């Protein structure tokens, strides 16, 4: 499987950069919660990213313990994100699930 | 820093399950787009879910190409529930960022 392979190996020193693309992904999704498009905010789901906050929380916590930057950097930038859209979907709907 | 060693310590052993807690938690935000909240599929933004889907694929091929579960088995479900999120934002809003 030289393809697998390829990309595998390709992946190795870009790991820490690879856990800050999904968090810096998440921006526009704030701006259309905050700025653009919070009329549709309902769409949103609170459970998810409350979730998502958790996990990420988690993540940030083992990779703090264990002197990981790949881990904690990307996952602490993901936290901050994703409580972002927790309080705004909380904002722009009174809550919801 | 006890709190965060306990921490630390005691997810060990759980990096597998971690692993699928955020695409599991996905649900009901694929639910809202589908079923409940269509109509607010716009305040959804297709270049988060695209991207989280293009990282989700990428560690998904990380994790096999090396022969770790506790990384690709989370990532392959989170790519899936990811992808159904680009398909579903496409199909309610025929096109949006
Ligand atoms: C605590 C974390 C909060 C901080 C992070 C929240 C970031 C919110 C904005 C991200 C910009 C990404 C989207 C780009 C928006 C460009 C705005 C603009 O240029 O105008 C609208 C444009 O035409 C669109 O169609
Ligand atoms: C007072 C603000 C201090 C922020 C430091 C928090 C530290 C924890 C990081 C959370 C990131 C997201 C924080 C939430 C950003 C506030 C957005 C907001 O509340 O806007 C509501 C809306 O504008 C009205 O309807
Ligand atoms: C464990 C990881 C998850 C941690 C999660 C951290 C966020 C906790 C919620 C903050 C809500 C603050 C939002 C304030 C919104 C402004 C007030 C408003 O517009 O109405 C909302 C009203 O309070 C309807 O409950
Ligand atoms: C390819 C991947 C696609 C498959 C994955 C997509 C899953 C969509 C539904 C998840 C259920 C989670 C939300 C629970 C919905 C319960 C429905 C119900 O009981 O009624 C509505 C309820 O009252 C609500 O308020
Ligand atoms: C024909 C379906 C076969 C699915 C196998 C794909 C394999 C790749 C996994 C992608 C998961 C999400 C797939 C997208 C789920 C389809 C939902 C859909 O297209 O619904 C549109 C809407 O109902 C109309 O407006
Ligand atoms: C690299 C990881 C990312 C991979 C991403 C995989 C998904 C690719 C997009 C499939 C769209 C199919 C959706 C079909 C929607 C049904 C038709 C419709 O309702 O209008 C949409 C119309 O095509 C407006 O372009
Ligand atoms: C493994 C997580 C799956 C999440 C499915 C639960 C959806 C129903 C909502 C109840 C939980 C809402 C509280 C926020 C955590
Ligand atoms: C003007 C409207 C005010 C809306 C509330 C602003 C304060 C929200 C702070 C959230 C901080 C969450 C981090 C724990
Ligand atoms: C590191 C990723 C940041 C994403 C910010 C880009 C938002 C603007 C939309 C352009 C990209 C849309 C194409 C989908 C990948
Ligand atoms: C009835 C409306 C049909 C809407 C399109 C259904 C097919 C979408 C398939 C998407 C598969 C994406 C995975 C690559």
């Amino acid at each position: 499987m030289a393809l697998i392979e390829r990309i595998g190996k390709a992946l190795e020193p870009l790991m820490l950069v690879m856990g800050l693309i999904s968090p810096l992904a998440t921006m526009p999704q704030l701006y259309k919660l905050y700025v653009s498009h919070s009329e549709h905010a309902l769409g949103l789901s609170l459970t998810t990213w409350l979730l998502y906050s958790f996990i990420a929380l988690l993540w940030t916590i083992y990779g703090i313990y264990h002197k990981n930057p790949t881990i904690w950097v990307g996952n602490c930038l993901g936290f901050l994100m994703y409580v972002a859209m927790v309080v705004g979907i909380i904002a722009h709907t009174g809550g919801t699930y």
